[PDB]
C-alpha cells in the first residue's frame, strides 16, 4: 500500500515538488 506504487521510476521522482501534495494520500 505505500512502496507497491513505487516500482522503478514511477513514484521515483528525483524532484516531488509537486507530488509530495499527492502523496499525502499514500501515507495517510
Amino acid at each position: 500500500k505505500y512502496e507497491i506504487t513505487t516500482i522503478h521510476n514511477l513514484f521515483r521522482k528525483l524532484t516531488h515538488r509537486l507530488f509530495r501534495r499527492n502523496f499525502g494520500y499514500t501515507l495517510r
